[PDB]
């Protein structure tokens, strides 16, 4: 899939996506619903952070998968962005729960349509 990280359209381009076309990116990419339940999680996450994307679909993103994330820098924004109903932020982060920590690029943004919300993820 021909699509850039951070591109400023890029929820029209990835809105309604299907969980196969969302492995073709090259980058992260994972849906969350308002509770940060996750509904999509593709292969290029999967390869990043070492979780096996058929698993987490359910799993509660800030309370189970990735306890580092709970926290203001990063939960603390999406929950902001949730409840405003809208959300676009880039920020440095570094994961640490389940293995060496890895330095990465989030990008949150609001789904486009519905209540749904888009973590992109990418190396640093
Ligand atoms: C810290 O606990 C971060 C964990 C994590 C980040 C991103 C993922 O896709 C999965 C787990």
């Amino acid at each position: 899939e021909h699509v850039a990280f951070g591109s400023e359209d890029i929820e029209n381009t990835l809105a309604k996506m299907d969980d196969g076309q969302l492995d073709g990116l090259a980058f992260g990419a994972i849906q969350l619903d308002g509770d940060g339940n996750i509904l999509q999680y593709n292969a290029a996450e999967g390869d990043i952070t070492g979780r096996d994307p058929k698993q987490v679909i359910g799993k509660n993103f800030f309370k189970d998968v990735a306890p580092c994330t709970d926290s203001p820098e990063f939960y603390g924004k999406f929950k902001e962005g949730v409840a405003s109903g809208n959300l676009n932020t880039m920020f440095e982060y570094t994961f640490d729960y389940q293995d060496t920590p890895t330095k990465v690029k989030v990008h949150m943004k609001k789904a486009l349509s519905g209540d749904s919300y888009w973590v992109f993820v990418k190396r640093v």
